[PDB]
């Protein structure tokens, strides 16, 4: 060119107004984010560049005795300490030594005097990436200073920065989350000074709750960095709609100011300081509508950092919510609710999109998909009260717990507004059994195009042979027996649950039998303790092939395999035909059959069932015997008879379907893995098990045309692994909503729970000595410790602010935690223990 090849080249540094897009790989996350940050309207972002990337792969990533080093790091595992602190020094010190080439001292020069000049304050802050992975993130991981002045002292910060990469929590961060080094770059950003009165952050969201329509926020006096920094607390707000909703005040003792001259002074607070609110009502609505406006140019709920200097609010940071459970995009206007049946399936694992689309395609109910779990819209149900009282009550009875969650919804109040006989269940079971029959024969000559266009035909069949409508009275028919026998004979003997004690032993029910068969497993087993130690020790998905090495079990094989004729087709999480079943990895079945023979005596199929009939005809009899001493009493007791005949009659069957239905989902699977196998030698696919990421007509023309989409299927496992991470709530919301005196010191929530244990540490973190089944107590928490404490049960500091360390990642962990007690660490004596509950702030003795 005509740009004197001048042109394709890397820059060194970059303005806020000039940082492109997705160039994260030049200027990280923190750079990234503050240049699109800048380009937003009505928003004040300081001034600033980054020093590229570029400048650390040229000062940094090479030189000999750098990589050399790097290398001799990748070589250690955690468990080795010393080591690491080691070379972390070495290393640390290698590049505080190591200067900066005079030809990109020069750029920086140029720019910084832009914004400028080396006379002002700036902020050296550290933004990072990790190579070909835009979404992972180093969230206060490294360093970062505030108030340097002069080309000297910002040069003398670049390099402390880079160092700031190789600390010892930051190096075992990234073995931990198999990140590797080498992989790893450091943009710095270089940002003009704020001497702000007041900074903190702010959500978008609820931070409990995820609620999604409120925004909290943490404000203090002075510089930023003391807040993230420890100690001290905070003053809390809470804004919905346009209105301020909560406000915690706290007693802020300190605060953080510039120096002239560079640097940054703790200054105590005057005693009326301490309790002021730190924003005024209409700063801080004023603040929140900023939060929304940002939030509005990102689509989605973000973490922001701000600061208040004469009136002026300027964002000096911000960030997406990474914590947050979705939301189904329902077209349907106004407040609703989604119930999950997840929890009601009792699975609450992630389900991967082939799976989805089966357990889709076989209801006819309409379902949403969040977060890779299946919901149900229930919000009209809950309008007319002669069917709101009419589902609670079902749920009540079933999935009680679900039911506590709903009747919370249900006053928010701002939210809202005959019998088939005795020859069916025979001929049912029957069919589906002669059903597979043709199935198996059937799908083994079936492939390419025809065994998709297969499975379609055999998804009706299906539900005609499962769901037959003489199938739903037979399933009905038992469990309204449970209905009426369990509230009349509340009503009239004052007995609940009456239908649990006579259901016992019942006939037919097709999991009861099978977990039966499993004691029978493990007694096979007990005689040969020589199986049960290998068993125990095998981690071979063929341990099985291995059994005839040892007679002392391998009458275990023949038992096993017997087994795996009638069951090996389920699974824990059997509903996502996705998942691995018994058969396939018989590994996942010895945890089973080894806790039998832990916890259960032999031959207890035999006795366990006998004592379930004995006992559920003796209560039979109790029941009618009793009956028949009041009013009415030969009616009633001649009443509840025939309800018992069709309890027993029928609720075994109530467990049939299901099992019909998985077994057939096991032989689609079983097809559907060999067109995958197929598809792979034929070069479309890498991975045969590369189509549990496509939905069922994604993958139905991949192998008509073939033809496929990878950063489809890439985002699907990039997204599935995010949520996994996620834990439904029996309860999801239109909003995003996650539902389901004591002579007592306060504090501020933070965190949902209630747990019981152990004293407070002072604590020499650097030499802390932990212990399970305890609380801990100090009070500045910082992400120095985010890496050590996995074994505690409940969190309490003295330092306040609901976005703190010790705030973010007790919720994350899910331990309930207060934080802003007055003087905890003092007031709770000598290390002895307490009780804690997070759903409200409190903490007490016992
Ligand atoms: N130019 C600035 N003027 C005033 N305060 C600033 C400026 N830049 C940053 N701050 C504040 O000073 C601190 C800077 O630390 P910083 O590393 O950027 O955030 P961090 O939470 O400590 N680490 P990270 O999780 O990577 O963001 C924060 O409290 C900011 O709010
Ligand atoms: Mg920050």
């Amino acid at each position: 060119h005509h740009h004197h090849h001048h042109g394709s080249m890397k820059p060194y540094v970059l303005k806020f107004q000039e940082i492109r897009p997705h160039s994260e790989a030049l200027v990280g996350g923190k750079g990234m984010n503050l240049g699109a940050c800048s380009n937003i309207e009505g928003v004040h972002v300081p001034a600033g560049f980054c020093l590229t990337t570029e400048a650390y792969k040229r000062t940094l990533a090479e030189n000999n005795e750098f990589t050399q080093l790097l290398q001799r790091l990748s070589s250690l595992k955690t468990s080795d300490m010393d080591a690491i602190r080691e070379i972390s020094e070495t290393i640390r010190t290698l590049i505080q030594h190591t200067q900066i080439p005079s030809e990109i001292a020069s750029y920086m020069d140029a720019t910084l005097l832009d914004v400028g000049g080396y006379e002002m304050p700036f902020a050296v802050r550290s933004s990072a990436t990790a190579e070909d992975l835009p979404h992972a993130s180093f969230a206060g991981q490294h360093d970062t200073y505030l108030n340097i002045i002069g080309k000297d002292a910002l040069l003398q910060h670049i390099s402390m920065c880079w160092a700031s990469l190789f600390t010892e929590r930051a190096i075992i961060y990234r073995i931990q989350n198999q990140f590797d080094h080498r992989k790893v770059q450091l943009a710095v950003v270089i940002q003009q000074m704020i001497s702000p009165e007041a900074s903190g952050i702010l959500f978008t969201a609820d931070p409990i709750t995820s609620n999604r329509k409120s925004l909290s926020i943490d404000a203090s006096f002075g510089l930023g960095e003391a807040l993230v920094s420890g100690l001290v607390s905070a003053d809390s707000y809470t804004v919905r709609e346009n209105t301020i909703t909560n406000k915690i005040i706290a007693t802020k003792k300190l605060a953080i100011y510039s120096l002239k001259e560079g640097g940054t002074e703790t200054r105590i607070l005057e005693k009326s300081q301490q309790t002021k609110q730190t924003l005024t009502d209409q700063q801080i609505i004023q603040l929140a509508k900023l939060g929304r406006k940002i939030e509005a140019y990102f689509g989605k709920p973000q973490d922001i950092e701000w600061c208040l200097a004469e009136g002026a609010f300027y964002i000096v940071q911000s960030r997406p919510i990474t914590t947050l459970y979705p939301i189904p995009e329902v077209n349907e206007p106004g407040n609703r609710v989604y119930i999950s049946v997840a929890h009601q399936q009792m699975m609450t694992d992630a389900m991967k999109p082939l799976g989805l689309s089966f357990y889709l395609m076989t209801t006819p109910a309409t379902m949403y998909t969040a977060g890779g779990r299946l919901f149900v819209d229930i919000t009209q149900s809950l309008s007319a009260k002669v069917s709101r009282d009419m589902m609670v009550n079902s749920l009540g009875q079933s999935d009680p717990l679900i039911k506590d969650a709903l009747l919370t919804v249900i006053n928010k109040k701002g939210f809202l507004p005959s019998i088939p006989d005795s020859s069916s269940v025979f001929e049912l079971v029957r069919n589906s059994e002669n059903s597979i029959k043709h199935l198996k024969q059937s799908i083994e000559t079936k492939s390419g195009s025809d065994l998709f266009d297969f499975i379609v035909e055999d998804l009706e069949e299906l539900k005609r042979v499962l769901f037959n409508p003489t199938s739903i009275d037979a399933i009905m028919a038992g469990m309204d027996a449970s209905a009426w026998l369990n509230e009349h004979i509340y009503q009239w003997l004052g007995e609940k649950n009456v239908a649990d004690k006579l259901s016992e032993s019942a006939p037919n029910n097709i999991t009861s039998q099978m977990y039966l068969e499993l004691l029978d497993v493990a007694d096979v087993i007990r005689p040969y303790p020589a199986v049960r130690a290998y068993l125990e020790q095998t981690k071979n998905p063929d341990f099985m092939n291995e059994l005839a090495t040892l007679e002392g079990g391998a009458e275990t094989k023949k038992a096993l395999e017997d087994y795996l004729q009638k069951y090996g087709m389920r699974c824990a999480g059997e509903i996502d035909l996705t998942k691995t079943r018994w058969i396939e990895n018989p590994l996942t079945l010895i945890p089973l059959i080894l806790s039998n023979i832990k916890n259960f005596d032999s031959s207890a199929s035999m006795h366990k069932f006998a004592q379930g009939e004995k006992e559920a005809f003796h209560k039979e009899q109790e029941i009618l015997r009793r009956l028949q001493e009041l009013p009415d009493g030969e009616q009633k007791a001649m009443e509840t008879k025939e309800k018992i005949d069709i309890l027993r009659h029928f609720i075994g069957y109530r467990e049939y379907p299901k099992y019909g239905m998985i077994n057939r989902y096991f032989i689609y699977k079983l097809a559907l893995l060999r067109a995958g196998e197929q598809l792979v030698k034929d070069g479309i696919l890498q991975e045969h098990e590369d189509i549990y990421f496509l939905y069922f007509e994604e993958l139905r023309e991949v192998v008509r045309t073939g033809q496929v989409d990878y950063e489809l299927i890439n985002a699907r496992k990039r997204d599935f692994a995010t949520f996994e991470k996620l834990t439904p709530p029996r309860i999801l919301t239109s909003d995003g909503e996650m539902i389901n005196p004591k002579d007592a010191i306060l504090g501020l929530p933070v965190s949902s729970g209630t747990v019981e244990g152990r004293a407070r540490v002072i604590l020499e973190m650097e030499k802390a000595d932990l212990e399970d089944g305890d609380i801990l107590v100090t009070a500045y928490t910082d992400p120095s410790w985010t890496p050590a404490f996995v074994s505690i049960k409940g969190l309490v500091t003295e330092v306040g602010g609901l976005m703190t360390h010790g705030a973010v990642i007790a919720r994350e962990y899910g331990l309930p935690a207060v934080v802003g007690v007055e003087n905890a660490t003092t007031i709770i004596k000598d290390g002895q223990q307490i009780r804690i509950n997070g759903t409200e702030g409190y903490i007490e003795i016992l």
